[PDB]
C-alpha cells in the first residue's frame, strides 16, 4: 500500500568561493518545480541500496564507482495524493566534482545546490531537513 523508493543523496564538497557540501538535485519532466535527488523503485531481487544505486546511474549516468557511500541514510514517509510514499535516501559523496551528469527523459535540468538553496528550489520540509542533517552527518 505505501509506494516505495530508494534513491542517492549525492553530495560533493564545495569549491571554494570568498554547509559546506552541495547536493545533487534533478528537476522532474513530468511534475511542476518538482526537484529531487536521483531515485526511483525497487526491481527484483535488490536491496534498497541496490535499487538507489541503479536508478542513480539511470537518472544520471553515474554509477557507484564515482562516489563514496557514507553511512548515513534516512527513509522520508511524506503522502502523494493522500497515497502514501516512503523514500529512502542513502548519502554518498561524488569523488570528482566534475563527474559529466548526463540527464534521462525524466529529468529537464540538474543543479548542484546548498542546503540553504531548499526554499528558492520549493523543497518541502522532509528534504530540507534531509540536507541539514546530512551536512551534520558530513562535519562529524
Amino acid at each position: 500500500n505505501i509506494i516505495k523508493a530508494f534513491g542517492i543523496l549525492l553530495c560533493r564538497l564545495k569549491k571554494y568561493n570568498p554547509n559546506k557540501f552541495e547536493f545533487l538535485f534533478l528537476k522532474a519532466s513530468y511534475a511542476d518545480k518538482h526537484w529531487t535527488p536521483p531515485k526511483g523503485l525497487h526491481e527484483n531481487n535488490e536491496s534498497g541500496l541496490e535499487t538507489a544505486v541503479r536508478e542513480t546511474l539511470e537518472e544520471t549516468g553515474i554509477n557507484k564507482d564515482k562516489y563514496k557511500l557514507l553511512n548515513y541514510q534516512k527513509t522520508l514517509k511524506y503522502n502523494v495524493k493522500d497515497k502514501p510514499k516512503e523514500t529512502t535516501y542513502y548519502l554518498a559523496m561524488l569523488l570528482n566534482n566534475e563527474e559529466n551528469v548526463i540527464l534521462s527523459d525524466e529529468h529537464t535540468d540538474y543543479k548542484w545546490i546548498g542546503s540553504h538553496e531548499s526554499d528558492t528550489y520549493n523543497l518541502p520540509e522532509s528534504l530540507a531537513d534531509l540536507l541539514k542533517e546530512a551536512e551534520e552527518f558530513l562535519n562529524k
